[PDB]
């Protein structure tokens, strides 16, 4: 029996504009400590609430352990303590690793299973509201030693319940990662009062991640280098406007390499991406349909 | 004496109060008294709301309870949440008025200090070093502390809402709670309140303030005459009145707190009576603002 604040921070393993993640030691075991900037305090709270009230728990959702906050003198320390994944993010994993058909499908099915689990309302004692993520990307997915993935970073999440028909968007000024923003977010037509709109934004982002992964699967003895979505048409840290011109005005999407089309698996994955990338959000596949499709190609 | 792992440097000494969130304790921290407000896990939204208001608005004022710290720790099926503030040994206005009568100077000092706290919450300050308007939403004599200098400060921002013009997303939070029934304005009771107008919430605070002003005025001695402490509407609702009990008296019956005709033979009580009256208009838009009350009281 010990307290969360007594976790020993050992090394910083990730660092962005909104926070840091550290490998920490708690009673001799590795944990991950995400430390939020005070500026992203509403994300820390949303995640904490989700994990500690909805009790979100699933093989493909990052395992919560604890949350801790202390504030004084305008200094606020915001910690979310989770299961530690030493292989790091999917983004990290894809840089050099190449995949065979089995490992590629294991990765994308586990992500689909995580997302389907989030999107669906479950009834009964072990139930949950429907949840949309709103910042899905390869840096927000962890790779486990067993080859499965799990989805992290629920701080922008929005929720919906069938019995009340109530949408819970919380209040957070943080917006999703610009590279992964759906057309409707970029041209500001997204119907913000509709829960389904948020699920559809997640589906868009999932198709981009699918593309990042599929590039690294070997066929005919070759792969493509890791690249981020839209690598050839926008800069690093692209602006809202850079993305809008590419995605909305030019109607661009990632290109599919020729070699994919002689591989049955990559051909099926290209079709799935297309079904995630429709300009019309209501035309996109659901997470459930994506999971069903992937279950059938392995 | 007890410590909790949610803040190991604070020693809890005694429970001094209970509220809609739980207990408040006198505690000791680095040799000084502090007040520790302990939330149940049920109310982590109010805990966060109050913390954010103190921590990001950097809300500070002589007549707003002073924030010291906030802590929370959470695991599966165990969550502790604390707000630590300055401790006022004279206790709440509600308790003080049970035991204490007021002279004219003390009465004015109390009601002016409440008005000044409330105007500081309510006032939106525009520009780069501004401040959102804040509405309290549970103003009552139990949520005001008496300080040793004879001024008061307003406490409990767990239900408070804020609005800055610059940001376009009006949000009454998502915590399932409204005000103390006894202090609820008529428009809350008959559901006519204009929920999309941030100022509606300010006007609801002004109605509550007039009730507190009545509670206080009752205990000012005038020509050797004073009334016992009573809560607002004590003579027409029971203890712990329901939303419905209140709806009947304030809306259907149109009841207001009685203003003894005798008050009008005293200049201070006369001014206060006029102020209460102008906090109690059925029409929320006709009510005085916190700032105007403050100026009127500063003139006395
Ligand atoms: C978003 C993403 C993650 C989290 C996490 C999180 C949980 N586990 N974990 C592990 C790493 C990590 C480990 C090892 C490496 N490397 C080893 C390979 N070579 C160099 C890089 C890199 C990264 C990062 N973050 C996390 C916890 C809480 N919120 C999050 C929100
Ligand atoms: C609402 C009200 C208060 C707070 C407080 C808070 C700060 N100071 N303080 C002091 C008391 C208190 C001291 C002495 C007495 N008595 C001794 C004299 N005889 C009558 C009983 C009674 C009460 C209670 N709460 C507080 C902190 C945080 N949120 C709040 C929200």
């Amino acid at each position: 029996r010990t307290v969360a604040r007594d976790i020993t921070l050992l090394e910083c393993v990730g660092k962005g504009r909104y926070g840091e993640v550290w490998r920490g030691s708690w009673q001799g075991e590795n944990v991950a400590v995400k430390i939020f900037s005070s500026r992203d305090e509403k994300s820390w709270f949303r995640e904490t609430e989700l994990y500690n009230t909805v009790m979100l728990r699933h093989e493909n959702i990052l395992g919560f352990i604890a949350s801790d906050m202390t504030s004084r003198h305008s200094s606020t320390q915001l910690w979310l303590i989770t299961h530690y994944h030493e292989m790091g993010s999917l983004y990290d994993y894809l840089q050099l690793t190449t995949l065979d058909t089995v490992s590629c499908l294991r990765i994308v099915l586990s992500i689909a299973s995580g997302l389907a689990h989030l999107h669906i309302e479950i009834f009964g004692t072990q139930g949950k509201p429907a949840i949309a993520h709103r910042d899905l990307k390869s840096k927000n997915i962890l790779v486990k030693k067993n080859g499965q993935c799990c989805i992290a970073d629920l701080g922008l999440a929005v929720m919906h319940s069938q019995s009340t028909n109530q949408l819970d968007v919380g209040n957070n000024p943080r917006v999703g990662t610009k590279r992964y923003m759906a057309p409707e977010v970029l041209d500001e037509t997204i119907q913000v009062d509709c829960f389904d709109s948020y699920k559809r934004v997640d589906i868009w982002a999932f198709g981009l991640v699918l593309w990042e992964v599929a590039r690294r699967m070997v066929s005919n003895g070759i792969v493509e280098d890791y690249k981020p979505p839209f690598y050839d048409v926008v800069p690093n840290d692209p602006s809202f406007e850079d993305m809008r011109k590419v995605v909305c005005v030019d109607q661009q999407r990632p290109n599919i390499p020729n070699r994919w089309f002689s591989d049955p698996t990559l051909t099926s994955l290209a079709k799935l991406m297309k079904e995630c990338w429709y300009q019309n959000p209501s035309a996109r596949l659901t997470a459930l349909r994506i999971k069903k499709t992937l279950t059938k190609i392995d």
